[PDB]
């Protein structure tokens, strides 16, 4: 009987032993806890999302239980997690990490928040102390790390699987921690994560895409909640779940290509990383603050918005525009055609620089159907428009130093001049704006927070979470009668 | 010890005795029940609404609790009915009676529903049929012609009273009627409604206006409720409430007009009545379906929408619009200069018939401060239009076969030109117009129902709303199945 | 699109089919008694009942669905988790040799949990409840879905 896999092992000795040593790390961990919150109060304005939200038998009563944040909900911490995670991804407006694969580590907000409540709730019941809003965030930093990192070189995207099972492992992860866990119950957890069903991704691909795209995050997180719970109850783990020939996770699920079910080469048929776990990812998430785009075509339209007051007036003398990019953003969202619905001209690099060039502005009401029929200006600019790829916008997006979005417009016109070329290499959600950032996702949470609660209670909410220290002091359960109804 | 006042023995004996067999009161009820439910269910998105819902103390457990549609509320029917009455007029959205006193007999709702759910449920534990929504419909129907019928012309804010104790009467009839009571606990019931408090209407009137204009209803029909039930402990009852000297409802309450503190003329200081009760305000109710406005102004804006087509290119050869109206149209919502928020464009006659002359159209997004600048023509029609009262609008007004609530509209021209006189005497939420109102009742059912539960959900509530047979032999507890969360 | 034609096969099945087998009903009887005695004897090992119970201590659920031989009134998911947990334990239920291996009797979790607690909530409400005819029927039908695909598709 093996030991366990050598990844479980650096994750659980990162999640037990790491001493967080980052005021940046807590500073937008504060940060992406109010961004995330206001995503999901946001979302009960849904019925798709809030049809699934509360307990599984009408009238049930939980001794001590989770809360959801909005609601007048009180579940056991499975079901609240399940709860609190579908609300904050259901309008993809939380946090994002683009690595080799795609996630919003915030997902795991819901497993965190709803094991601290209740753990807080229950030892406060014991005349035991309750668990800080400090621990909330460092499990947020942590949960970000375990899925952030593994995503930075393995992909699951291209086996098939949806990103959510690194959402599950984190989850597990840093739940069992917050219940307790020894070394060896934390390394039974993360072996049954693994070893767990991991979910197909039919659900985000056309002609399949749907609403399961946006609750499966909760649903995992949901899950990690409870294999920890079978963990802190004894269960025993599974050491080699991993590396096991014929039966283990390499073998049956990461080492086939899906696209063309093709083998990978054999040293290829392993988890690959370039770093080991830290505080890197929470550092340098990116958060939706800005314009409502695709994230590579975010600073092409920050620059269309600057060249705006200079092409205002020759908008229709104009022959040619160069929008200098990265090598991603081709591939991804640059499209040459029409586009018979939002969702094309959502992914359109052309048709989100095109719009803010005309009106100076890129709002949600741009994607919609007739208002791109009543201005066949758009498609005219378009195109005049021609993609050119800098090799440092390329390689700077992969340096782990910068992780660069950037992009750069300029329109010649038919006289001969032209604008100057205008380049933005980091959208407003980077870390490198996070001074000029901060405003606008205070701005965003506060508008969030209006479609819940009355202005008295809004304003306490962002009192609190304004102030670190009074935040991180913060009794979770303290915090979360605050967040309820 | 004297009988009960002979007003509150004609309730009682038509709230026991009269049958109820009048198939279009039995079709505008079911008709009026969808209304209402829609236009609660569009109040959980308000925050100021949504603040009084719920338990007094969280956590509260009631057996056999009745529910608050749309959420997942379950209260004892006194707050229950506070919730739904609360939410269901919050908007301003549900049905309206013109009279001497105006109102809106739908708030009585809370009171019923709440009731019959508790009581259906509690029946059932204990091996009794439940009641069925028939009930609930009939009960409507008693609560509108008790209120409509003592609004025909008893006016309590020339008292300076708010129309709600109307609610706090009528739904205290036929709560106790519900709960089963005979008699004389009838008529204890109802002159503890009497003899109760009735608020001031401050809070309806400049400078001091504010929200509790919104839920006063709701805390009528549940003060209802809690009467009704003080009756059915065996309370004992107050004869002369109205008629007793000094001490009297008469003397003390409705013996002064509040202008002028001038005391009536002796033979008014008493209710008069122009019939017995029957079922004559559901049938004759008055739906809000057409453009959001004011009653008054209704026609209006549907004239000037009819007159959009011929002026929609002309709008500086306007020179004078005549806008013939009834006489409390003027008095109410006729204003001239400058308009500060949306509440002073909400009851402005001119402004609600210039944008309609203007866009073709009248919705909420128009009385928006934002709206109103990015125009300057709204208010260059505005101080064009000359306000003629025509006697005959006004009369029929007031004539009982009739109710119209009439505006003419006329454009005319620097040349000297004009389109015609479009008058417009019934809004189409107005008896008259019941064919083609309710396709427009309907649609704005569904589309409210759609802002609080998904596709399938949203398919059987209207489903059985639909029919009428069906509807009417749903238990009352089965149909609050369906509209809870 | 429409839905694979796998999926609306088992659909169709399990909505349309009239179960006319009196051997298929009297059987199931036998495997209903066969699969509760196998857990109720899983109830002597520890190993099995530490993952028994409600979620939190103390959870009080409306007409909730029992666990055989235990004092648990739990939620329907709940419920089954515990009672395919226990009757197949110990690993004396029944079996389906075929491409695939398996024990059907282990859907009996899902079955009885979710028609216990709808037969009290039909009771509530007034109407009949369900009877064992229809878990029966769902025994059969779960047996029927789970051995048919498994009789040439390996997992």
């Amino acid at each position: 009987r093996p030991d366990y896999d050598a990844v479980l092992q650096d994750i659980a000795d990162y999640v037990l032993d790491y001493r967080i040593d980052s005021t940046e790390a807590l500073d937008t961990a504060r940060n992406c806890l109010m961004d995330t919150l206001g995503c999901g109060l946001l979302a009960l304005r849904f019925p798709e999302c809030t049809k699934h939200l509360g307990p599984l038998v009408e009238g049930t009563l939980v001794p001590h239980g989770a809360r959801v944040p909005g609601t007048s909900f009180r579940l056991d911490p499975v079901k609240a997690a399940w709860d609190i995670g579908c609300i904050v991804r259901w309008l993809d407006y939380n946090d994002t990490w683009l690595a080799a694969e795609w996630g919003h580590p915030s997902d795991n907000l819901g497993g965190i928040l709803a094991v601290a409540d209740h753990l807080s709730q229950k030892r406060l019941a014991n005349g035991e102390a309750p668990l800080s809003m400090r621990q909330v965030l460092e499990a947020m930093i942590m949960a970000h790390e375990i899925q952030g990192v593994i995503a930075l070189e393995n992909s699951f995207n291209r086996v098939g699987l949806d990103h959510v099972l690194l959402v599950k492992v984190a989850s597990t992860a840093v739940c069992a921690k917050l219940m307790g866990a020894d070394r060896e119950q934390l390394l039974a957890a993360l072996s049954h994560a693994f070893v767990d069903g991991q979910a197909l991704r039919t659900y985000r691909h056309a002609p399949n895409a749907g609403s399961r795209k946006s609750w499966a995050a909760g649903d995992a997180t949901s899950r990690g909640v409870r294999l920890a719970d079978i963990a802190l109850r004894g269960e025993m783990g599974i050491p080699g779940v991993l590396s096991a020939p014929q039966w283990g996770f390499y073998d049956v699920l990461f080492s086939h290509t899906s696209k063309d079910l093709a083998t990978k080469p054999e040293d290829k048929r392993r988890f690959s990383f370039p770093q080991g776990y830290g505080s890197y990812v929470m550092e340098n998430v990116l958060f939706k603050i800005s314009f409502p785009a695709e994230f590579h075509a975010q600073t092409a339209a920050e620059a269309a918005v600057r060249l705006h007051p200079l092409v205002k007036d020759r908008l229709q003398r104009i022959s040619r525009i160069v929008i200098t990019t990265h090598e991603s953003a081709i591939r991804i969202i640059s499209k040459v055609g029409p586009l018979a619905n939002p969702a094309d001209r959502d992914h359109c690099l052309q048709y989100m620089t095109a719009v803010p060039l005309i009106f100076g502005d890129l709002v949600a009401e741009h994607y919609e159907d007739a208002f791109h029929a009543a201005h066949p200006l758009i498609d005219r600019l378009r195109e005049k428009m021609e993609i050119v790829e800098e090799p440092r916008y390329s390689r700077e997006y992969l340096e782990a130093d910068k992780r660069s979005i950037a992009n750069a417009v300029e329109v010649f016109f038919d006289d001969g001049s032209s604008t100057g070329q205008v380049a933005v290499e980091y959208p407003l959600g980077h870390r490198r704006r996070r001074a000029e950032g901060i405003p606008l996702l205070q701005e965003k949470f506060k508008a969030n927070l209006a479609t819940r609660f009355p202005p008295q209670r809004c304003q306490r909410i962002f009192d609190l979470c304004s102030h670190q220290a009074s935040l991180e002091a913060t009794p979770v359960n303290r915090f979360m009668d605050l967040l309820a109804i």
